[PDB]
């Protein structure tokens, strides 16, 4: 029987490359999405064309609310409904936008802390309660201690995510569930960003003056789920080309 | 005129010691409280006995909800309305209890993440919007070696580190410094003495917990003129506890 | 055709396991040793039987002295002599013993700082001067929670972190990646008490080597300045 | 009696501000120096005219060698000879210069950069503890230790080791009541020979005020860690850099 994996925010960009490589490695995949229905269904088709009955989609909004836990429970239940098991959780979905200290503020809190941290915690709980090489990989941020100006809520959410990574590694280790992270520095840059600003960020990177490809982020995820990382838990692998080492 | 400070969860234990020492240094104080009205008021009366009209109380729940922004805005506003200014914010209030991965879960989230992180964020934003100005957040020296089954608490304290760092950077252009004090084991909970002694015995420096006053002293330093170039720093005050391997 | 790797302290335990796995991935290897000549040779023999002229040995003391730079330069030179190239440097050799604050002390400095930090710096220098290129330093997952009375060893592994980060920055323009692997308790009733603290299964060399193999691979081409803990969660356990 | 402190590299700049501030708080001080004999004596003179028999000087080269342990033992012994006690050690002396990976011999660069920044602190810590109240040790660390300057690998290594020593010695000396902490500047007094334009490049990076720390600001954090207001603090490193370490590339 092939193992199965949930990848959140898997319709595009890094989550898609993660889903692809997991599927190329032998996994069946739940492709979670919020608004990108076309791209999600289109990816599941591409994957099912390669091996039938190996990909489903699952829509959920990952904003914090009093029904977020039932949404998270549903994401994990969909893996067990499609495949009869759930071996890997990848917490990849993320909101990312400025929240200057000087959308209502309670929506910003619900989006940036819900998606980046609370949803991973609830997915983790549902993943653990429903339970072999079981593991969780959280998508962290290499720059979490050198934050972007005016991104306090985002940064808080990614700090919380490190805390979860550690806390869940400790508490879940006696059930055989490993919990780790992968921390991009700059990888695929925002759709909305202009070409001058992208090159400003690209020239800061010591290793090659370029962003990480999505595939490079995925390769680290593939490592942490593999049999070659079976003692690794509570570790966060930076994949940023040295960017976090560069002083102001 | 005397400067003014808000201290959250100031009725008892560490927040009380903080409020007292700020008052001793010449601060006027807003004593924020949630359920401990009697202790908050008894503190404000003692402080006002030392110096008239120097202490007020402000009740608010710091649990995350759609009224939290208005509550935090009101706490800052109460310092301005009482004293004409707000020089210092101490984010001390904290919920602390286990949340095993294996009250509803969304209440746990609102309490643990609200008090420890979202309320500090909202307070920080209101403090800055309304302007030796500084903020001090009460962090946790053990944030990278967390207690088993305290995932939400740990996430809240991690978020608080992120706030400390993010606000320090963003508020440095306004002359507002943002720092933290990270206790290890300080005043312990009704916890049996035999259980207290198991924690005390792990502390290299003296085999004892920090007093509240010892934590307050680091807060006093960070708000002082002796720390005018210090921002984005977190001072551990654990007796070496975080250095001790399993 | 085939890439080549230098592994220090490669005769036994973790370094052997690293050398074996690199060789199994298609590397030619320099097996460095200090006192374990028989074990280095026996390893080289097992590897060369698998594929002829793919494994050589190099003796060198990695204690800091006036001669250490020459020794380090020759380790790298042996890789170039045997194989025509040097793609990977694994700094694995390490001295480990207590040095209470309360052998002369300067000999302790020379071994614990020399082997753990200065020889890695000289090796890294020689390696870069001679040029998928990468260096992997064997770090410590417990560097922040150090063993009681191990101050010099602890200084040496801290220094190795600083080297990892500094060399990642400075060599990145040359396409040389620099990373680390930090084991927890991979041992030299005391043994069983350490085993018992580990979250993940209360318990190999190969597990360390697996992480090294990842960091040298084409799957880590954007990773530099990263230290991968391989500790079963031990570094997360409070006192 | 008044307490006594040793401050290494105390003739000028931050070490001088630290000795001065400790002297202003009531300490008697050992002013260690290497080459700056004139500045050392001139400082001890001013302190002694403020209060007689309260400042001495002590010459030592802190480069690693087979005599370094004896030089470190002698520094500590100077304080006990002059003042009958030694309450505080401040490890402030530091060599600082590039050692590119791709003149001095390499073994001399190792001996100076690792010796002054890490080995001499370890040996001084050992002598301080063996020769033994609010006893403490403060190490001058570097706030930028994880975002290092390009081509400064041996300096960076030395400062990482010093973080290790701060932690290990805090752990091991706690049972004896000796606290060990650090203070970590970002950009404080710029190098004498750095030109103004270059200095201003560094200043402009600092979020809090776009200026370097004064030597006195660094010294304030030292004074705090040695005071009775830091009695439960050991193994902590306080950054004094105006936010510099938080600023991304
Ligand atoms: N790209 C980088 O440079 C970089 C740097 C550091 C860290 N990271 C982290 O690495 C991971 C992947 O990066 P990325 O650029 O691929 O992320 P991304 O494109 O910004 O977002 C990933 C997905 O998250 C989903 N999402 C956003 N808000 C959501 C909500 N309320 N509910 C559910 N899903 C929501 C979106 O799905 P739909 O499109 O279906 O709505 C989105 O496609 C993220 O966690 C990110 O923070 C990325
Ligand atoms: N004691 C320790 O060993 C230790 C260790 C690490 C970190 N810390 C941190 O140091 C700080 C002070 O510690 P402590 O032990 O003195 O704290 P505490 O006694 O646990 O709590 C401080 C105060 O927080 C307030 N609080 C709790 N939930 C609240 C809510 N929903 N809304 C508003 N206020 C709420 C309470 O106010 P009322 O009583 O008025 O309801 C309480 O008196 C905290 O941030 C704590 O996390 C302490
Ligand atoms: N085992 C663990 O649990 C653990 C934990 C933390 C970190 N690590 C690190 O992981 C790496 C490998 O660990 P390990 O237990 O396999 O190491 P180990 O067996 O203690 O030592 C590794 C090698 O270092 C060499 N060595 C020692 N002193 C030397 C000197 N003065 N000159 C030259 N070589 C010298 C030895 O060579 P000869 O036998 O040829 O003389 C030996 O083969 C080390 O860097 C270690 O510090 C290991
Ligand atoms: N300045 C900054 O921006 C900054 C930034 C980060 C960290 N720090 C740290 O803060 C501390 C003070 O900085 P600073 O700028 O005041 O230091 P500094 O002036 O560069 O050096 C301080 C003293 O160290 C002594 N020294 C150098 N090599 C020596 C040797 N081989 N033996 C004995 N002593 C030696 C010198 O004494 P003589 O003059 O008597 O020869 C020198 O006066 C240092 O540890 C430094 O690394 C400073
Ligand atoms: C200096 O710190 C940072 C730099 C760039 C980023 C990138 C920048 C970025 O491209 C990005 C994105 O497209 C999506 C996302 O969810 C998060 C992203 O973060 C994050 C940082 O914390
Ligand atoms: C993982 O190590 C830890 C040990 C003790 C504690 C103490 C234990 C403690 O007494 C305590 C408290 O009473 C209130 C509070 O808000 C936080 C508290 O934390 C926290 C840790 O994170
Ligand atoms: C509490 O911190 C630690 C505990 C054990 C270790 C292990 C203990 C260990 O088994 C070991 C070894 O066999 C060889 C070596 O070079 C280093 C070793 O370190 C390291 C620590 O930093
Ligand atoms: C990016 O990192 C750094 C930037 C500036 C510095 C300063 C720059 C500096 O002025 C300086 C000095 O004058 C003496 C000394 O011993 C160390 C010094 O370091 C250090 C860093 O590690």
């Amino acid at each position: 029987e092939a193992p199965a994996a949930v990848v959140t925010g898997a319709a595009k960009r890094i989550g898609r490359a993660i889903a692809v490589k997991l599927h190329q490695t032998g996994y069946r995949v739940v492709i979670h999405y919020h608004n990108s229905a076309e791209a999600a269904v289109s990816l599941a088709d591409e994957l099912n064309k390669e091996r039938s009955n190996t990909a489903v989609v699952c829509q959920a909004d990952l904003t914090n609310s009093n029904v977020l836990p039932a949404s998270c429970e549903e994401i994990i239940n969909s893996c067990f409904r499609a495949f009869g098991r759930c071996d890997v959780l990848v917490n990849n979905a993320s909101a990312f936008y400025p929240t200057p200290l000087v959308k209502t503020v309670e929506t910003q809190v619900a989006e940036l802390i819900g998606t980046n941290a609370i949803a991973p915690f609830l997915l983790t709980m549902s993943f653990a309660q429903r339970q072999s090489n079981l593991s969780i990989v959280n998508l962290c941020d290499a720059m979490v201690d050198q934050p972007c100006m005016a991104f306090s809520l985002y940064n808080m959410g990614k700090h919380a995510l490190v805390g979860l990574t550690q806390s869940a590694a400790l508490e879940l280790a006696p059930y055989g569930i490993r919990v780790n992270g992968v921390a991009p520095g700059v990888s695929l840059l925002p759709v909305a960003m202009g070409e001058e600003e992208k090159d400003k960020w690209r020239r800061k990177v010591p290793l090659g003056r370029r962003e990480a490809s999505a595939e490079q982020i995925a390769d680290a995820v593939i490592f942490l789920v593999s049999g070659s990382a079976q003692y690794i838990t509570g570790s966060i692998i930076k994949v940023d080309g040295g960017l976090s080492l560069v002083h102001a």
